[PDB]
Formats: structure tokens, sequence, C-alpha cells
């Protein structure tokens, strides 16, 4: 009830994805990537209009490896972190693990390699929606909220610092 409204509020304007394909699925994967880029770019364009342009992502030729940056603003200071992840073979049933390698071991809510610990509520929400959610949804529902909890906590603990 409140959980559905919370999800719909956060992702309502992100194009939904269609194609149930992973990295090895040839022409279906090429179509999945079109959907992924279509969703990511609309998300960014929406983020710009809302003065919340908070990440850049790109893939390799095959779309098996993604990398870019996210930005978090705290008390008017902008923190930039490099991000990267591999697409699992069983994607998009299986959610990718976003790695922020520079924050590795600096918070408990994180596995080895700076793979962010994705909440017990977010994983089944992804599971129920398959294959409608893509990387745009993973950023909006996964990394977005994680940064809004961990970046402030890390700045306060003095373990993360500001660069020009």
């Amino acid at each position: 009830g409140m959980a559905d409204e919370a999800t719909r509020r956060v992702v309502s304007e992100i194009p939904v994805l269609k194609t149930n394909a992973g990295p090895r699925d040839r022409e279906l994967w090429v179509q999945r990537l079109k959907e992924e880029y279509q969703s990511l770019i609309r998300y960014v364009e929406n983020n710009k209009n809302a003065d919340n342009d908070w990440f850049r992502l790109e893939s390799n030729k095959e779309g098996t490896r993604w990398f870019g940056k996210c930005w978090y603003i705290h008390d008017l200071l902008k923190y930039e972190f490099d991000i990267e992840f591999d697409i699992p073979i069983t994607y998009p049933t299986t959610a990718p693990e976003i790695a922020v390698p520079e924050l590795d071991g600096k918070t408990a809510k994180m596995a080895r390699g700076g793979k962010i610990c994705l909440t017990d509520h977010a994983k089944p929400l992804w599971a129920r929606n398959v294959p409608k959610f893509g990387l745009a949804h993973l950023m909006a529902l996964g990394l977005g909220p994680w940064l809004a909890v961990e970046i402030p906590d890390l700045i306060q603990k003095g373990v993360i610092q500001h660069k020009e």
C-alpha cells in the first residue's frame, strides 16, 4: 500500500524495460541494451530538470561491464566516487552488485570489493518486477538511497574527505 506508492513515486518516470535477456543472448541482449540506455538517459534528463544530476554511466562494447561516477552533495560540498559493475549472466532476474571500490571496507553496509549491500526489501521488489527494472532502477532504488545514508555517516565519522 505505502510500499507500492513509495516505489511508484521514485521510479514512475523511468521508462520500464521489456526484454528478458542477459549478456549471452545475442540480438535479444542488443535489444535489452537499447532499453537499458533508453531508461538510463531519460532518468539522467529527469535528474537534470530536478537539479539532481548525480551519476554518469557507460558500458563496454558488449555491455557486460558498466562504469562511471556518482556525485553526492552534503552541506554544499560535492563528493565524487567512481562506480563499476559486471552484468551477471542470469540478468535481469539477478540484480548486479554496484561496486564503489574507493569506499571498500569503510562501511559495514558493503561486501568485499566495495559491492554495496542492497536491502532485504529492495531485492524481492526487484524480483517481483523482473524484467521491468533495469540499471536506471538499480541506481534510483539501490545506490541512490545507499549514498543518502552512508555518505553523510562517513563524512561525520571523518573517514571520507572533500576534494576541490
